[PDB]
């Protein structure tokens, strides 16, 4: 017999939950049965007792069972997702969304999974509208936006209604909790690979042992500097997911011959300015934007390969030349141009 | 400035808060500005980081400010309350209830704080209200009831109408928190001496410590067996309060000539059934019940006399007999009919 005094309770003795708790407070907080204050009382109790793979597994497999789905048969078994936690910290300008035109544009399926900003200037969402792409599309269009452009964004609200609740309860608290990892873990067209970003250094292995439950070739990753991206300033923490287990290694970037950045010279602004940030990177213009974008949008095309499994260092050298040739011969700001029209055309 | 990301996040880092922070929420949540978010996030964060005694006092500071006082020069100099955080989860006769009766007829003013049952089936209140004590009377009337009985009971929610906010998300969340400390630390007639149960352990130091930055003299106490009482079951560990600085006992009652009782001994029922037994205590009735109401009243007696003090032994045998004879004079129930009497008269 699960209550909230009985899973609050557990929770403030620091004590992992029995298997199928989490699952019953999620489904609570999806059917509207949860008060706003308890929402509060198990993210942050959840949070400080510090959450396992099985109990984020249980809040985002729930939460899975009440999206919306793709209609049957229209996500290619080999699509990728693109996508962090964000709540970094640093406003940068939008790396995932940039790597994932790219990634489509070397001719990877991308569903991209995103949302508004939370607490940045300009979130993935923003910027992709402030582009001319269209962000609030349903399953059916976005299946479409698939098979013909190759790339296709699932906006959380229009994917997730049942969500409201505690997407409420998440800005009415602002502290980051274990809510802030589900959006990653809940991509409603569920594409087997994904570069998943994490903020938060302690979780990302966490997250890494959901996708390890489930089909998927992932890489999880960390900049040791706090970005939910792989960084150019510095290494990055990798906890690369296939085959149901996990291989946590340290990358460096400066053994594929990129030079070191400065985190100011990754800064982004508002979504005019990251739309802009966005034109000139696909625009073939050199530096730390386009080279950040290049390692990412490799990553993404090393956890595709993953799939129909190439080793991890001749994979790492294939994305980054198939990476940087879709920039270099305009097919990424060939398909952006290509995405928008899609959008203008119903 | 201060927000609660900041502070909520600050809680979540495991980090105590700066000086002021604590208040700052408090106000949010007196004034009604706090969503039932906020509070229950701050109620768990708060409880999970694990307060500091400084940052209880600025909750119970905060909260005391809207309280109703009692009308100016009408509470004695002396005045002691005998009141516990209640939350043993066992279910015993009211012992503060009948040590306070007690007290009060071994010459004592006591002005008693107190509410109904939250988890036992039967609280302070309600058992009085059982015996015919008017229990919801204002700030002139307990006074009056001080002055002319020597006891009063100040009713919670007449005493903190705008913690009623808080008390609607106590119950939501069910789980305890920082905030069970609060009740006997916002007696409304701030009595300076206090015998002061405390149903969490590890919590009992911080309340110490809150009473001791006022200077009041408190004897509060844990029940090795968990009671929020001085127990008979076993040894309790005792935080004496006394000249602004705080140590740690272990008190022993067969030291005194009390044998060991069991806890189902002292297993109290219904409001009926716990109006009967405080009737057998104040008519004479040997046992376990009469056993623990005396050792109660007795530390209530020691707090009262560390106001204008004496060897903590005498002071016990002392306080032992004060009670006893208060019992057997006839003193205690003639008190509480002379109480009785009293909220009849109006
Ligand atoms: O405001 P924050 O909480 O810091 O979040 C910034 C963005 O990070 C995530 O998306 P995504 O990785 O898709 O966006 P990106 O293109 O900026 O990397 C999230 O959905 C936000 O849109
Ligand atoms: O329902 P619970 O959370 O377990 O609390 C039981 C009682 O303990 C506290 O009062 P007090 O110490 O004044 O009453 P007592 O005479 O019952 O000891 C509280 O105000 C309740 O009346
Ligand atoms: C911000 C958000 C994210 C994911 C799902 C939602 N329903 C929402 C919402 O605001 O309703
Ligand atoms: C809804 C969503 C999807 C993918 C990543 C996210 N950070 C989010 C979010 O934090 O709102
Ligand atoms: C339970 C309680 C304790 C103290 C003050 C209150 N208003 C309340 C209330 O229920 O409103
Ligand atoms: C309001 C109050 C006063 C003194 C002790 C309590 N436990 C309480 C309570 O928890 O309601
Ligand atoms: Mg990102
Ligand atoms: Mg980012
Ligand atoms: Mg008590
Ligand atoms: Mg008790």
């Amino acid at each position: 017999v699960p209550s909230w005094p009985q899973i609050l309770g557990r929770l403030t003795d620091n004590r992992d939950l029995a298997r199928g708790q989490a699952a019953w407070a999620m489904d609570q907080i999806m059917t509207g049965n949860a008060r706003p204050a308890q929402i509060a009382a198990f993210a942050v109790a959840m949070t400080m007792k510090a959450p396992t793979a099985d109990e984020v597994g249980e809040l985002a497999g729930v939460m899975l069972s009440h999206a919306h789905p793709l209609p049957a048969d229209t996500v290619p078994d080999d699509a990728v997702d693109v996508v962090g936690t964000g709540g970094d910290g640093v406003n940068t300008v939008n790396l995932s969304t940039m790597a994932a035109i790219v990634v489509a544009a070397a001719g990877v399926p991308v569903v991209k999974h995103g949302n508004r900003a939370a607490s940045s200037l300009s979130g993935g969402a923003d910027t992709l509208e402030a582009l001319g792409v269209r962000i609030d599309l349903g399953p059916d269009l976005v299946a479409r936006s698939l098979a013909e452009v190759g790339i296709g964004f699932c906006f959380a609200p229009r994917f997730h209604p049942s969500y409201r609740h505690a997407a409420a309860v998440r800005r009415e608290i602002g502290v980051p909790t274990v809510f802030n990892l589900l959006g990653p873990l809940t991509n409603p067209a569920r594409p087997r690979a994904g570069l998943i970003g994490c903020a938060f250094a302690d979780l990302a292995e966490v997250m890494a042992g959901v996708f390890a439950a489930r089909r998927s070739s992932v890489l999880v990753v960390h900049g040791d500097d706090g970005l939910d991206e792989l960084t150019t300033t510095t290494t990055s923490t990798i906890w690369r997911v296939a085959a149901g287990s996990v291989d946590k290694l340290t990358f460096d970037p400066a053994g594929f011959g990129f030079a070191r950045a400065q985190l100011d010279q990754l800064a982004g602004g508002d979504a005019q300015a990251n739309a802009a940030a966005v034109r000139a990177v696909l625009g073939g213009a050199r530096g730390p934007v386009r080279d950040a974008v290049v390692l990412n949008a490799a990553g993404a095309i090393v956890a595709h390969a993953g799939l129909s499994s190439a080793e991890w260092l001749p994979a790492w050298e294939e994305g980054l030349r198939r990476a940087s040739a879709a920039i270099d011969t305009g097919a990424a700001e060939q398909l952006l141009a290509r995405w928008v029209r899609f959008g203008r055309q119903i």
